[PDB]
């Protein structure tokens, strides 16, 4: 928690996970599940480098990941897809349009929510520095109300860093707090998407505690 | 055109009343009748919710279709935050009505009910830990009304989404103003703004899980109902 805002941004940029590649309608769902399964491991490695995360007990680290993992997968998809209007870039070799998501019942409703988030990011010209902060807030915030001071300390630190990023970009104080608010209000829609996404996945899948624990690779 | 103080005044004057459950000293409380009472209460609350929304500055500038879509997306979240607010001064309890005050042991009678009850209690506890102020509450409720449905909506649509973000920006200015007036540094102002807006994610999560629970008993106010009221 002693890092400067610049050191925080640099830490988070450095921790970014790699973009993974993909392995008919039937094959489409299998490719998407296999991709998500392989990304999860890299998400766990990313989480361990979010300043302050590894200060939590392993139990609490797992609970946070249980709560945030689908939200983190979607905000990364939305980020990857931001410069591909009307499409979603699941992988460099798996670019899909909404028309491909019509074969499965209830798939296109989420496809559209994801596209709308990408359009919102495009409208706001979301910067990579702001995205890695938002993704860190999702990790620390999503499970906090379902288990504390340390989590809120880290969250306050990320808030400071987001403000610092905006003042550094020349925003007035008013524009700083309006942009902060706008970014955080997107997190409510990402929670909504994650909830509707879970319902859809169950309509056809949660990582177990032991699985997340093992990937954390305790020492 | 409103100032921050003017925005606070409008939102405070728009606040709906606290409604009651039925009184009958000959009728002891029973858990078999609890869901009927809560449904009756929520249905009455929805009517006042419509007339509150029409007084949230900028809300009636939208088309009726988009007013309905926003209410469709936010109505349960608004009932839930109202419940949480009413319960804030009553640890361990949910104050559905002043004469309908329940603890979690009374929320175990129905499957999946205690989980949502546990979440509502935790949000109430969070409101206390922050010493959430009434002026801040009505701003948060307004943000839910304008924000919940805006990512799920043509040239008219672009104009109304622009309007909605302009009203949301003014409520942000108002929240900050209230925090500066209370004597917080800017660091504390930014940090508190963030803490408040992050609670809205949990309120959305609760709304989703509560929808699932409502459909599990077998629910939504129809478009024509909401339109007629609006
Ligand atoms: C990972 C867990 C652990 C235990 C087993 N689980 C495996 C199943 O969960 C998952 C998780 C995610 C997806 C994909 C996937 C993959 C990669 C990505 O970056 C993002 C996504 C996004 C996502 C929406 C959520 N999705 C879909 O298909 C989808 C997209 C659009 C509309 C409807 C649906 C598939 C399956
Ligand atoms: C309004 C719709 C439109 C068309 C018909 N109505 C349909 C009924 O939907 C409703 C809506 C809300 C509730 C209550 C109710 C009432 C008042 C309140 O202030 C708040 C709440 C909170 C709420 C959780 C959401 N709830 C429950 O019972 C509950 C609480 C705890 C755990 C599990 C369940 C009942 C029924």
């Amino acid at each position: 928690l002693s890092l400067t805002a610049d050191q925080m941004v640099s830490a988070l940029l450095d921790a970014e996970p790699p973009i993974l590649y993909s392995e008919s309608e039937a094959s489409m769902m299998g490719l998407l599940t296999n991709l998500a399964d392989r990304e999860l491991v890299h998400m766990i490695n990313w989480a361990k480098r979010v300043p302050g995360f590894v200060d939590l007990t392993l139990h609490d680290q797992v609970h946070l990941l249980e709560s945030a993992w689908l939200e983190i997968l979607m905000i990364g998809l939305v980020w990857r897809s931001m410069e591909h209007p009307g499409k979603l870039l699941f992988a460099p070799n798996l670019l899909l349009d909404r028309n491909q998501g019509k074969s499965v019942e209830g798939m296109v409703e989420i496809f559209d929510m994801l596209l709308a988030t990408s359009s919102r990011f495009r409208m706001m010209n979301l910067q990579g520095e702001e995205f890695v902060c938002l993704k860190s807030i999702i990790l620390l915030n999503s499970g906090v109300y379902t288990f504390k001071d340390h989590i809120h300390r880290v969250l306050d630190k990320i808030t400071d860093t987001l403000i610092h990023l905006m003042a550094k970009a020349g925003l007035t104080l008013q524009q700083q707090h309006q942009r902060l608010a706008q970014l955080l209000l997107i997190l409510s829609h990402i929670r909504h998407m994650s909830n509707k996404g879970m319902e859809h996945l169950y309509s056809m899948v949660v990582p177990s505690y032991d699985l997340l624990l093992e990937m954390l690779d305790a020492h």
